[PDB]
């Protein structure tokens, strides 16, 4: 297994089959406790909780008295990232017999949604209890689960109420990617490509090479009794952990974290308009394409560089323009006026944007100051 | 202005009239921001918010842009220390124009209730924003506001959901004690006496001396224009800050030192679980100290003379020393506390023995932590 230290500690454990042969075991020995609370939605749970309850029983049998495994399932969707669901899980935990104590270890089994909710639930339960991250979406494995940022949503916006509570462990089991819907896998790929583009040319080239292969496995129908990523196993692990590693690196450090926002400046503006029909990664993809175009316009990025960005994103199934087909269909031709975008970008004179002087090489070691008029030029 | 440092840094500012001449000023200069949110109940607010709005305007006038002061008032009582109340305070914060942001400085103006709620609201607002403590109750000045422990209550218990969020500043304005109801003042005195009893025989001795005087000012009519603690001003500040200082000390100490802060609380908590909400926390802890002291004596660790002074000193301040005290009896229609019930409530605290803070003498703890004691030995003092 591959370990990626984060914040001066071992937190991340990444490899195939962790949820089957490792997690349970490791939790009982490194996260000693009498109460383990697994949280997940009905989609990912029905697929993975059974194998775990069993794997759990085997490890708990050897310990006495036997540690209990409590499970909580919530409806899928970001509808659970609410004040209501959090209170529930809390009252449910307090209603257990005996009530779940401060020794509780919470297991966040899911994506960004389950992740933020559970992480925040843990941070405040009796003023905080330990918890581990078990990212099931690609976007969660390389980004959302690394960092400790947790929160829920309110009818006035996303992530408005939450906390920064570092998970004790972060289990990255690449096998979760075997059942992850194709669209979701592609969505996460945006951040992976983003990470490379702001840190390593060689890594961005690896992504360029592997694209065809990865996408073949991600789409090919897999007959029961086989692994979706049969021969590409090592390639996938390398490309995905590279991103996770970077996120972990940045999180362990000032202006280095701003770079994690490349493509997000414009990206966020687009999403504010096209969500929830269009996904985060899908919007960031178009965001990277434009911010790259902005870098070119400002004379900081070369034409050749800009093309590969687009080419590489497309190669993975990500949208590169607001004019894309799918997007236009999924959003019945919604339109992002150059103004509404500049309005949104401000909801966050001049704008701060991450510019690239070349693939793998950031212009400044932080978000560069850019003038509005210069931004408005790449928004059409 | 006397300053006490907590957790390796200044935070506590203690003196008279801070709410009138200091707070506002200091907030604008040391807690620079565009949004300040004052939270309080309708009891303490109606008495103190007006003078503050004004004091605020004066300081904000010089600085430009103008730092806005938003105010939130909730019904008094621990009924506001709820998920709902917290949620409103937040939606209200997000609904302002423009919405309260991460630069926000929250002002917790009130007692333990307002303190815990606001402190917790702050800890999670956009994943955390700065906040200051402005303890208006005695119990809050020397205990609840020092430490960073925040939370709300749920129908299944107190302080079940919350967080540990250290306040940026802790303004201890002794003038709040001029309007604090007599009962509340006496309530807080329990913890002050507790602090002394576990750290300084001298400090305890002074408490015994200053009693008769303090209680005179607390229980007297103050004609218009006169400060309630006219001549005793320095005495009060000394006695009160001594406790606050200790709390600050323990809280900054890098284990069992925090256990000592639980003296009288072992039995004390058991009693409160039964007699609350009619009887207050301090009032229950008082009886708790009396009994735990009796337990120490029984176990041969505390002398008879020592135990007496404890009782005498608590009484001297108007605190109950036994469950048979008439004031209690009245407030609880004579509710009974079975030893069985008390021993059970003491177990709800996560066997054959209970851990209790024992004193070998006033100011001197037996062990540097909660000593292990057998059930039968505890049951004897309760009978
Ligand atoms: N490994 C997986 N296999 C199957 N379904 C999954 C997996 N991961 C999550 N899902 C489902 O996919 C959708 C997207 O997960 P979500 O947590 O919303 O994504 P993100 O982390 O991008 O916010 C949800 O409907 C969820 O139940
Ligand atoms: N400085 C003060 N003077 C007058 N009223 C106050 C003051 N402090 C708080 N109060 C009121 O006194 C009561 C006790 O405050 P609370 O915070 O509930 O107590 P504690 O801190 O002991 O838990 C409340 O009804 C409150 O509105
Ligand atoms: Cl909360
Ligand atoms: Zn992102
Ligand atoms: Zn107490």
């Amino acid at each position: 297994p591959t370990k990626i230290s984060i914040l001066g500690r071992e937190s991340i454990i990444a490899d195939f089959g962790l949820w089957r042969n490792y997690v349970a075991k490791d939790l009982i020995s490194d996260c000693s406790s009498t109460t383990y609370v697994l949280v997940t939605d009905t989609n990912i749970g029905s697929i993975y909780t059974p194998s775990f309850e069993e794997a759990f029983r085997k490890r708990a049998a050897e310990i006495t008295p036997s540690p209990r495994l409590l499970i909580y399932n919530r409806p899928p969707g970001e509808v659970s990232k609410s004040r209501q669901t959090k209170a529930d899980i809390e009252d449910w935990m307090l209603s257990q017999n005996p009530p779940c104590g401060r020794d509780t270890v919470v297991i966040a089994l899911g994506g960004g949604v389950i992740g933020d909710l559970t992480g925040f639930v843990a941070s405040t339960y009796m003023r905080g209890v330990r918890y581990v991250q078990v990212p099931t979406t690609l976007l969660a494995m390389v980004d959302s689960s690394i960092g400790g940022k947790t929160a829920i949503d309110t009818p006035l916006g996303k992530n408005l109420i939450g906390a920064i509570w570092q998970p004790t462990k972060i289990y990255i089991d690449l096998e979760f990617l075997e059942t992850l819907p194709v669209r979701e896998f592609i969505n996460g790929m945006a951040e992976v490509i983003k990470t490379a583009a702001i840190s390593s040319e060689e890594e961005f080239t690896a992504l360029e090479e592997n694209a065809e292969t990865i996408l073949k496995a991600v789409r090919r129908e897999v007959t029961p009794g086989e692994h979706r990523f049969e021969g590409t196993e090592e390639i996938l692990k390398a490309r995905i952990l590279a991103s996770a590693r970077h996120k972990a690196y940045v999180v362990s450090a000032g202006g280095l974290r701003n770079l994690l926002n490349w493509g997000h400046s414009i990206g966020h503006a687009i999403e504010a308009i096209l969500t929830p029909q269009i996904l985060h990664g899908e919007c960031v993809a178009i965001g990277m394409v434009k911010e790259a175009e902005l870098a070119r316009h400002l004379g900081i990025l070369k034409g050749v560089a800009v093309s590969r960005i687009v080419k590489c994103l497309a190669a993975y199934g990500l949208p590169t323009s607001l004019k894309d087909a799918r997007i236009r269909k999924l959003t019945a031709g919604k339109h992002c006026s150059v103004d509404q975008l500049m309005f949104n970008m401000a909801l966050d004179p001049k704008k701060k944007i991450v510019l690239l002087s070349a693939i793998g090489t950031p212009y400044e070691t932080r978000a560069s100051v850019v003038a509005n008029e210069d931004i408005r030029v790449v928004l059409a």
